[PDB]
């Protein structure tokens, strides 16, 4: 009947021409990768979100063996359903097709009422959002089942990302429509809820899955979940972590892992993302000059600069630990002598109102002085200048000026002297610790676990603290830096975190050749910890923190223990070291990361047609996993 | 008068209608002494001065400065900030000049060869490329001020901003900087001093 | 790199059509022996290979520097005037671009206000005023060179010009510096140095620069001056007749040893004429390379150091 060497792709997201969740960045940065290997095979599908998709997206249009796609297009044409065809604008040009829910409405009674009986899932329709992810998953089976019908030559993929979308994989299933299917899952439901409260990992082999979900009252969502999940020919998530967890809490373990890469921008130099760190490191070190203006008792050479970043969740992201590690830190810094200082960012958005005053105000002092300074050599450089040409005449008996009050004036010495004072801050006051005003000061988490950690940046402290309650950017007036700037010039994210089914934030980190602590709970650090040995990844800039099999007391003093042992780092140590976290970037490079995206369609035309595959390869290789098969 | 230029173009930051080339700088100063000093006549003849100057139709403007040292917390962040975004500016600008410079200078270098038929440029394009104008554009909509703010009429943090003689008597004239007032008000409730963030200048230079 | 790419600006001010970042610095020094140095096989080499690459239709440029003290009576009024020249653009450009960012800087400001509708300027006009034109083309109007003037093939004044081998060899040979040629041709008659008011390079730093050190030496006990260019992780071409030559022969298999930067070209067990063609074809097979790999074969050159401390 149908070809495997040349199949359609049809990926299908909530999130396709909006940034919602997550998701978007996935499949946006896939889409090159994807794009380059089929070409016109390939076809996103999602909602139109009639407010933003105008910023991002005839028998012309198609080629005559994929005019079978344009003739479904009309038949959905023919019942009504408007729909927005294009491309949509970013890196590999991949076409969209974005379904109008609103001209689909009039079916949502009569569709719910179908899967009470097709499934057995109850819609409660004050759920705004559940009503959408069945529109959608209708009107979506409703298109698939015309276009295989209407196409007889290629074989057919369906690939849907999360809970939402994945409505149509029960239709598909029921039905018999003649596509095979891949479900993606990013994070269980029961995952991020029961994760509220804290212990997960431990006491989620055993946990009523029926009982909790309608204790959380969200059984309807779960349902679409556990229903999307078993129904496709093959099932993933994003992590070795969520694998595991989706095992227990879906009831399905997963025929394998579909990690979340990135569109790696390299360099024609390999070297270059190492001169970008000092010239960044620089921006932050201006802004550190500013920020201690008067209390600056340190060397910045010998200075590194930790930071977490990410979404404000207080527990999950971990700046419980981080925040209570680096208090630790401080301690053996001291105990130990150190001669080293680290100024640890905190950049996770707070409610605000804007920048202190103290914080603009310190670092236009600093400006003042670097322009006053500024003046004072030129007016130095002229006296060199004129002691140089003028040697050996008129008495000077030196090639070079000796004596400083040569070059330097009474005048010069006033306004330098005067600068100077302007930066002197008030007795016994300390640097801050957070570089806006709070909304909720005395509210706020990560300000309590700072202030009962007593971190309040006093000199006799190695370790420096800065809460800055909002995501970094260019504009910003005290902190120029869009956030990839900034990461780079800094020495070593810290991303602890207790639920994370990816984590973008330390895999982003890595591909900028800085080294992150990340943990064996988060979906990157699962993934690392497959890959590297735990003990070697140190020395590829990936600390691995044990959240699952340890106390949470000793998570924290590992956690403190690797910080310890980067700070000790030589500056030829940690240049290196970042050299190959660089070289590991490639791993989590959609150049390497989507060839697992088609280990699952390999594994998904295995499934749905194994006499035709086995024919057009050879012999029938291993059913169960992506890994056991060609 | 270049140093207070500067200023008042971080003033008017979102809001910068004029031309500081025909823009003129009244002040008054000293011991707030409202009524002995003249404060009163200062800011009622400058609220008539806008009108007549309005009715005209004269297209210089007035931005006009009252230094008498009020009990304060400081400098606004209002004000630091936008100094700091007007910055912004002048550096990128002056990044992407040098840019334009090695454009140029590889142009009439390179004339009359390569197919280069005028000796400088003509295209805008040549020069200043879609990398160059996305900075640009970042640090002008970072000066870009809400829906209807007007510039202030206060650099500072008043503590008793809705007693102040000063405060009170501008707002009862209603000069509040807004784009069509030829007249402009900026009360400056600290001595001038040459460390002063906002307005770096000494009296004595001011 | 940059501050020899300010030098030949200088020095092909005028009849400069190329493109310096897709041109290769190649150089020969030391002690002025014609014979024994390779003078004579590298100038003969350089013209073979400006043939090749014409005929290949390559989109490279090379310029050869021959650095070997000479007979001389300093630098030509030529090298020394175009310097000038060059730099008084560098800061003609560097006034108008101030004047341009003021204008840039006011419109940002302004807008949207006074009828600027645009948040940039759009039309040149509005930057770049007749004033700042006029001065500008008075200045390149200073680097046009006279009817069917070429760029010099000699930065000094020789003594003995009429008899001088290098000299000779290049005109034999036919390199003139033409546009037509793909290969040009600078010999500078002095010992590099940093208060060179043409090329203010001490020796070690015009190395770093150069993108091939070329020594294809008949007799050479040893040779420092490809020693050093490894050193500094810069490929070079040497002999096996050459001592430095005959032992990276014996520490790397002659074929690794290129992707290593030592390019060792056979003067012992071959003809002279197939000598020429051997160091041509390693010529022609460094400018076929791109960036990425000169790249990295610096890297591989540089990490060869260790054996030569
Ligand atoms: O100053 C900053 C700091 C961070 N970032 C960006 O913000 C992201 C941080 O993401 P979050 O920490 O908010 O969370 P994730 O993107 O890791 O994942 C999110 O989406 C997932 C799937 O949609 C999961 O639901 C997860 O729980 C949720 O936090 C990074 O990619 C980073 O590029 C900035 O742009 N500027
Ligand atoms: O930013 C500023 C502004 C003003 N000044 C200085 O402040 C003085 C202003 O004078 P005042 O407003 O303090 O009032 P006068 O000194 O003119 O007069 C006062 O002092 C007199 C002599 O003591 C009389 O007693 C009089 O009654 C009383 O008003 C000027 O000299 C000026 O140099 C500054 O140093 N910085
Ligand atoms: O502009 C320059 C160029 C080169 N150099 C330096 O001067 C040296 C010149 O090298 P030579 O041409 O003198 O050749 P070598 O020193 O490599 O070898 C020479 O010295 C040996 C020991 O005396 C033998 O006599 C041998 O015959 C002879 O070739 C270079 O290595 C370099 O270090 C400069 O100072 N300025
Ligand atoms: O890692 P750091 O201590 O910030 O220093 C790192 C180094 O960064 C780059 O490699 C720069 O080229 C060097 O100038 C600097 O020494």
């Amino acid at each position: 009947s149908r070809d495997l060497q040349n199949h359609l792709l049809f990926e299908t997201a909530t999130e396709v021409a909006n940034r919602v969740g997550g998701i978007y960045s996935v499949l946006k940065s896939k889409a090159p990768i994807t794009v380059a290997q089929y070409k016109d095979h390939y076809h996103l599908i999602g909602p139109l979100n009639k407010a933003t998709y105008q910023n991002e997206v005839k028998p012309e249009a198609f080629s005559d063996e994929m005019r079978p796609v344009q003739h479904a297009l009309q038949t959905m044409e023919s019942r009504g359903v408007h729909f927005v065809y294009g491309r949509w604008l970013i890196e590999g040009a991949p076409k969209v097709i974005l379904f109008d829910l609103d001209s689909v409405r009039g079916y949502s009674n009569e569709w719910k009422g179908d899967l009470w009986s097709l499934v057995g899932i109850p819609s409660p329709e004050n759920d705004f959002e559940t009503n959408d992810a069945i529109l959608l998953g209708y009107t979506v089976a409703w298109f698939l089942g015309e276009v295989a019908h209407l196409d007889s030559q290629h074989a057919i993929v369906a690939h849907f990302h999360q809970w939402l979308a994945g409505v149509a994989l029960p239709l598909c299933r029921k039905r018999r429509i003649d596509v095979v299917t891949i479900f993606t899952t990013h994070a269980t439901l029961l995952g991020r809820y029961l994760c509220a409260s804290g212990d997960f990992y431990n006491c989620l082999e055993s946990v009523d899955v029926d009982h909790e979900a309608g204790r959380f009252g969200i059984y309807h969502r779960y349902c679409i979940e556990r229903a999307a999940a078993h129904s496709a020919d093959v099932f993933t998530t994003v992590s070795q972590i969520t694998a595991f967890e989706a095992e227990h809490l879906l009831k399905r373990k997963p025929d394998g892992i579909l990690p979340n890469g990135l569109n790696v921008i390299k360099f024609q130099a390999f070297h270059e993302f190492q001169n970008l760190h000092a010239l960044k490191k620089e921006k932050i070190n201006d802004f550190v000059r500013g920020h201690f203006h008067g209390c600056f008792d340190f060397d910045l050479d010998n200075t590194l600069y930790f930071f977490i970043a990410g979404r404000y969740e207080y527990k999950n992201k971990g700046a419980d630990m981080f925040i209570e590690a680096l208090a630790r830190l401080n301690y053996r810094l001291k105990v130990s002598g150190s001669k080293k200082t680290v100024v640890a960012f905190i950049v996770m958005p707070a409610k605000n109102n804007s920048f202190t005053v103290e914080a603009l105000k310190g670092q236009a002092e600093v400006r003042a002085l670097e322009n006053t300074v500024h003046e004072v050599t030129t007016s130095i450089g002229k006296r060199i200048f004129d002691h140089a040409i003028r040697y050996p005449h008129n008495g000077l008996t030196t090639e070079l000026p000796t004596d400083l009050g040569e070059l330097l004036k009474s005048s010069d010495k006033v306004m330098l002297k005067r600068r100077i004072l302007a930066l002197r801050r008030p007795e016994g006051q300390l640097p801050p610790i957070v570089t806006h005003n709070m909304v909720d000061d005395a509210n706020d988490l990560i300000l309590n676990k700072i202030r009962q950690v007593q971190l309040f940046n006093s000199p006799s402290d190695r370790v420096k603290m800065i809460f800055h309650p909002e995501f970094l950017n260019a504009n910003n007036p005290i902190l120029g830096l869009d956030y990839d700037e900034f990461v780079r010039g800094c020495h070593l994210g810290v991303f602890p975190s207790y639920y994370e089914p990816w984590g973008y934030t330390p895999a982003e980190c890595t591909v900028m050749g800085v080294p992150s602590i990340t943990t064996n709970v988060s979906g990157f650090g699962s993934y690392m910890e497959d890959l590297i040995e735990t003990n070697q990844a140190k020395d590829y800039g990936i600390y691995i923190v044990d959240r699952r099999f340890k106390a949470p007391d000793e998570s924290v003093e590992q956690l403190v223990d690797y910080m310890e042992e980067f700070v000790k780092k030589t500056r030829r140590q940690r240049i290196n070291q970042r050299n190959r976290t660089e070289r590991l970037s490639d791993l989590l490079d959609w150049k390497r990361m989507g060839l697992e995206y088609v280990k699952a369609r390999q594994l998904a035309l295995r499934r749905g047609y194994p006499d035709q595959f086995r024919e057009l390869v050879g012999e029938e290789l291993n059913d169960s996993n992506m890994d056991a098969l060609a």
